[PDB]
């Protein structure tokens, strides 16, 4: 009875993904009214046997570091203080989801 809107919700999860069994602990798992399906690893977290693990050696983790496909993944050493991957944020959305693997 809704459509797509994550910029500022907060909002009970009416809109919220259901407990899935196929995408891995840790990950974002998105289905679009189109039956669309979509999961997103979080950072510096590397695709292992499809579960999302905490891997010493994440060179970005995923091909785009488990961030939007329109999110940047990079990959940094003098920043690990903030982690091994920083990855970018979107434009001006002060609401991060999903740890941040989405920005609005």
């Amino acid at each position: 009875m809704n459509m797509d809107s994550m910029d500022l919700l907060g909002i009970d999860p009416k809109h919220v993904c259901i407990n899935t069994r196929d995408i891995p602990a840790n990950a974002g798992c998105f289905r679009y009214d189109n039956g669309n399906e979509e999961w997103r690893c979080l950072l510096g977290y590397k695709k292992n046997n499809n579960t999302c693990i905490e891997d010493s050696n994440p060179t970005c983790g995923n091909n785009n570091g488990g961030c939007d496909p329109t999110a940047g993944c990079q990959t940094a050493e003098n920043r690990e203080n903030s982690k091994k991957i920083i990855c970018t944020c979107k434009e001006p959305t002060p609401n991060a989801y999903y740890d941040g693997v989405f920005c609005g």
